[PDB]
């Protein structure tokens, strides 16, 4: 009966974020509902040979939602999803948003240790994975959950076996009966993001409809997405970078099309880029380097690329300058975190800004502090610890009041651990990490 708990923004901040237009109090499904009304037959997802229109995506995720509702899964319930980079991932995502099930998307690279940690934390009644994944190749993991009174009520499986509930079977057919369902309320939790760089298992980050949709809508505008955008999704679909900054969600928000890749391997990616005339991609520096090593041989396959986001790790100026020279597309640098704050270089920034900085916050109401060890602000220019709060930055990890007291100060700034300096033009330079 009780919605998943989380740490709320103050009412004065919530009102402000509504007054500014950031929070519009719509569920994340808004992206899909609006696309369906404006352009139902535009492509939403390209995945191998498949083409999913906006309305196909809408129908398929509604189907799964009705089947989960039929089974008693809804508001108050949680789900663990571990899917590879395929269209089913987004059908499942929009199905759980529609049903009011708070979902944690594990990384496809996560193994038993992490999944066990996640299951113990959110006690999901729904588990969705793939039989092709190492963990579900047999039934030992699924069986172990019973031994700890932690079995889900329902397990759905991609590449299922006969005795399994087939994920595609629950997606292709709506439920026989009708049960009502609805999203969690817009200022309540929609799903769980996962921390990056945390010591042990990644910590759970509750994200509400309001704050996630805002960061999606604002990123989309800042990266110039429109209905012609075709964005390669080669990083892990669940990752904050690939899902929302601007990510698949940002492209759906703009009415465009996401184009799937299993991973960033250059030759397969180059092929997909040529086959579907991909014009945007988002990569971490290690993958950029892999593409740089092969781009000259395949200039022709990747010509249609227009814009590359790069972030997630150190990206020195000398590498950045190769992007336009070798990959033949504009560069956009980003520095974000699944906890909230996302920075982009702007499309009209100077070349020095794009090449030597990681940009500036999405929102004019992102508040930044850069502090020393005595937590006093450093003089402009100097290196400090980054602390931040804003209309899409969380207020605390799930069920972690001890840790939360350590990484938030009295004014509820979040201390991300990143070291940064603010350049004279106003942009940020990510310079290292701190314990
Ligand atoms: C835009 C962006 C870039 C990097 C990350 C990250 O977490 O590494 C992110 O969340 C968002
Ligand atoms: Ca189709
Ligand atoms: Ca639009
Ligand atoms: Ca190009
Ligand atoms: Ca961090």
């Amino acid at each position: 009966k009780q919605l998943i708990e989380f740490v709320r923004w103050s009412p004065e901040r919530a009102q402000h974020y509504r007054n500014k237009g950031y929070w519009i109090d719509q569920p994340l499904t808004r992206i899909l509902t609006v696309g369906v009304q404006s352009h139902p037959h535009s492509l939403a997802i390209i995945c191998g040979e498949r083409q999913l229109s906006y309305i196909e995506l809408d129908r398929l995720s509604t189907n799964l939602a009705t089947r989960l509702a039929e089974k008693g899964l809804g508001k108050g319930d949680t789900a663990l999803v571990q899917l590879p980079n395929v269209a089913e991932f987004y059908i499942v995502f929009f199905a759980l948003l529609k049903a009011g099930v708070v979902v944690l998307n594990a990384l496809y690279s996560h193994r038993q240790y992490e999944l066990n940690a996640f299951i113990k934390q959110i006690q999901p009644k729904l588990l969705i994975g793939s039989r092709q994944h190492e963990v579900f190749s047999n039934n030992q993991f699924i069986d172990s959950l019973h031994d700890v009174n932690l079995s889900p009520e329902i397990i759905l499986m991609l590449n299922h076996q006969a005795t399994d509930f087939g994920l595609l079977d629950w997606i292709e057919t709506p439920a026989e009966t009708f049960v009502d369902f609805s999203s969690t309320p817009a200022d309540e939790v929609a799903f769980f993001q996962l921390s990056g760089g945390s010591t042990g298992t990644p910590k759970l980050i509750p994200r509400t409809h309001n704050d996630y949709d805002y960061s999606v809508r604002a990123s989309a505008e800042i990266c110039g997405l429109n209905s012609n955008t075709r964005l390669l999704c080669a990083l892990p679909a669940p990752h904050n970078f690939m899902l929302s900054s601007p990510g698949a969600l940002g492209v759906l928000h703009a009415g465009g099309c996401v184009v799937m890749a299993p991973n960033p391997e250059p030759l397969n990616c180059f092929s997909i880029i040529q086959r579907h005339q991909v014009n945007m991609a988002s990569l971490v520096p290690s993958a950029v380097i892999m593409w740089l090593e092969k781009a000259a041989q395949y200039k022709d396959q990747i010509q249609s690329l227009k814009l590359l986001q790069v972030g997630g790790a150190s990206f020195p100026e000398s590498l950045a300058r190769q992007v336009p020279e070798v990959l033949n597309c504009k560069l956009q640098q980003a520095f974000g975190m699944a906890e909230g704050l996302v920075n982009y270089t702007r499309l009209d920034d100077s070349d020095e800004q794009i090449f030597t900085t990681q940009g500036r916050p999405i929102s004019s109401d992102d508040e930044i502090k850069i502090v020393d060890e005595q937590y006093r602000e450093v003089p402009e220019g100097e290196i400090g610890m980054l602390a931040t709060r804003g209309p899409y930055t969380f207020c605390g990890y799930y069920q972690s009041p001890e840790h939360n007291s350590q990484v938030f100060d009295e004014d509820n700034y979040y201390y991300s651990g990143d070291l940064v300096q603010r350049t004279p033009d106003g942009n940020l330079r990510v310079v290292g990490r701190i314990k």
